[PDB]
């Protein structure tokens, strides 16, 4: 079986924008990100486990930026109406924007 190849489960992040009108709504679809393989704190690029719950979270895959948006996207179907709207980077990619 192919183990290999996804033996390499890296880190992204997800910026979320949506207003804080859904955040009642929303509150379903953190619910989801958690019970998927999203997380609250991931390091930073000098080691220090940031938490990410202000606007944008982690989460350890290895799939492809517009797989994690379609997997998210997806659980959309769970919570009753929200427009939102993310942004996949990588965990790099986004500490570089935020600072110590």
């Amino acid at each position: 079986g192919h183990m290999e190849g996804k033996n390499k489960f890296n880190t992204y992040v997800v910026s979320f924008d949506y207003p804080s009108s859904y955040s009642s709504v929303f509150l379903r679809l953190r619910s989801l990100m958690y019970d998927m393989n999203f997380s609250s704190i991931v390091a930073d690029e000098y080691g220090i486990p940031r938490q990410l719950n202000e606007n944008s979270f982690a989460i350890t895959t290895s799939l492809a930026a517009s797989e994690i948006e379609d997997l998210i996207r997806l659980k959309c179907l769970d919570l009753p109406d929200i427009d939102f709207d993310l942004n996949i980077m990588t965990v790099d990619d986004y500490f570089r924007q935020f600072y110590k």
